[PDB]
């Protein structure tokens, strides 16, 4: 059965211009980890994404939580500034051989 290893749940509280959004992964994984893990539920490529908000100053994606000890509530907000405002309907922007 389940016993010997445990492992604490983590609530990642992140704030992003469309809504908030609950994140939940172990100590295990990796700082890095949150930010492709917001993609999977926001759909939103980790590059236009930037984790702030952290404990100390500025954290590496190679580091990991446990390393951190992040409180049992936590709270992380995303910014994107290459990435558009959210709206349902737009016309300006036309596809054409370019470079992103």
């Amino acid at each position: 059965g389940s016993s010997g290893s445990s492992g604490r749940m983590l609530d990642f509280r992140v704030e992003y211009r469309d809504r908030n959004v609950d994140v939940v992964l172990e100590d295990t994984c990796t700082v890095g980890e949150i930010k492709q893990i917001l993609e999977n539920e926001l759909q939103i490529p980790v590059s236009k994404m930037l984790l702030k908000g952290w404990k100390t100053g500025d954290v590496e994606d190679s580091t990991v939580l446990k390393s951190l000890h992040l409180p049992k509530n936590n709270s992380l907000y995303v910014l994107t500034p290459d990435l558009p405002p959210p709206s349902s309907s737009s016309h300006a922007g036309a596809l054409q051989e370019s470079l992103n």
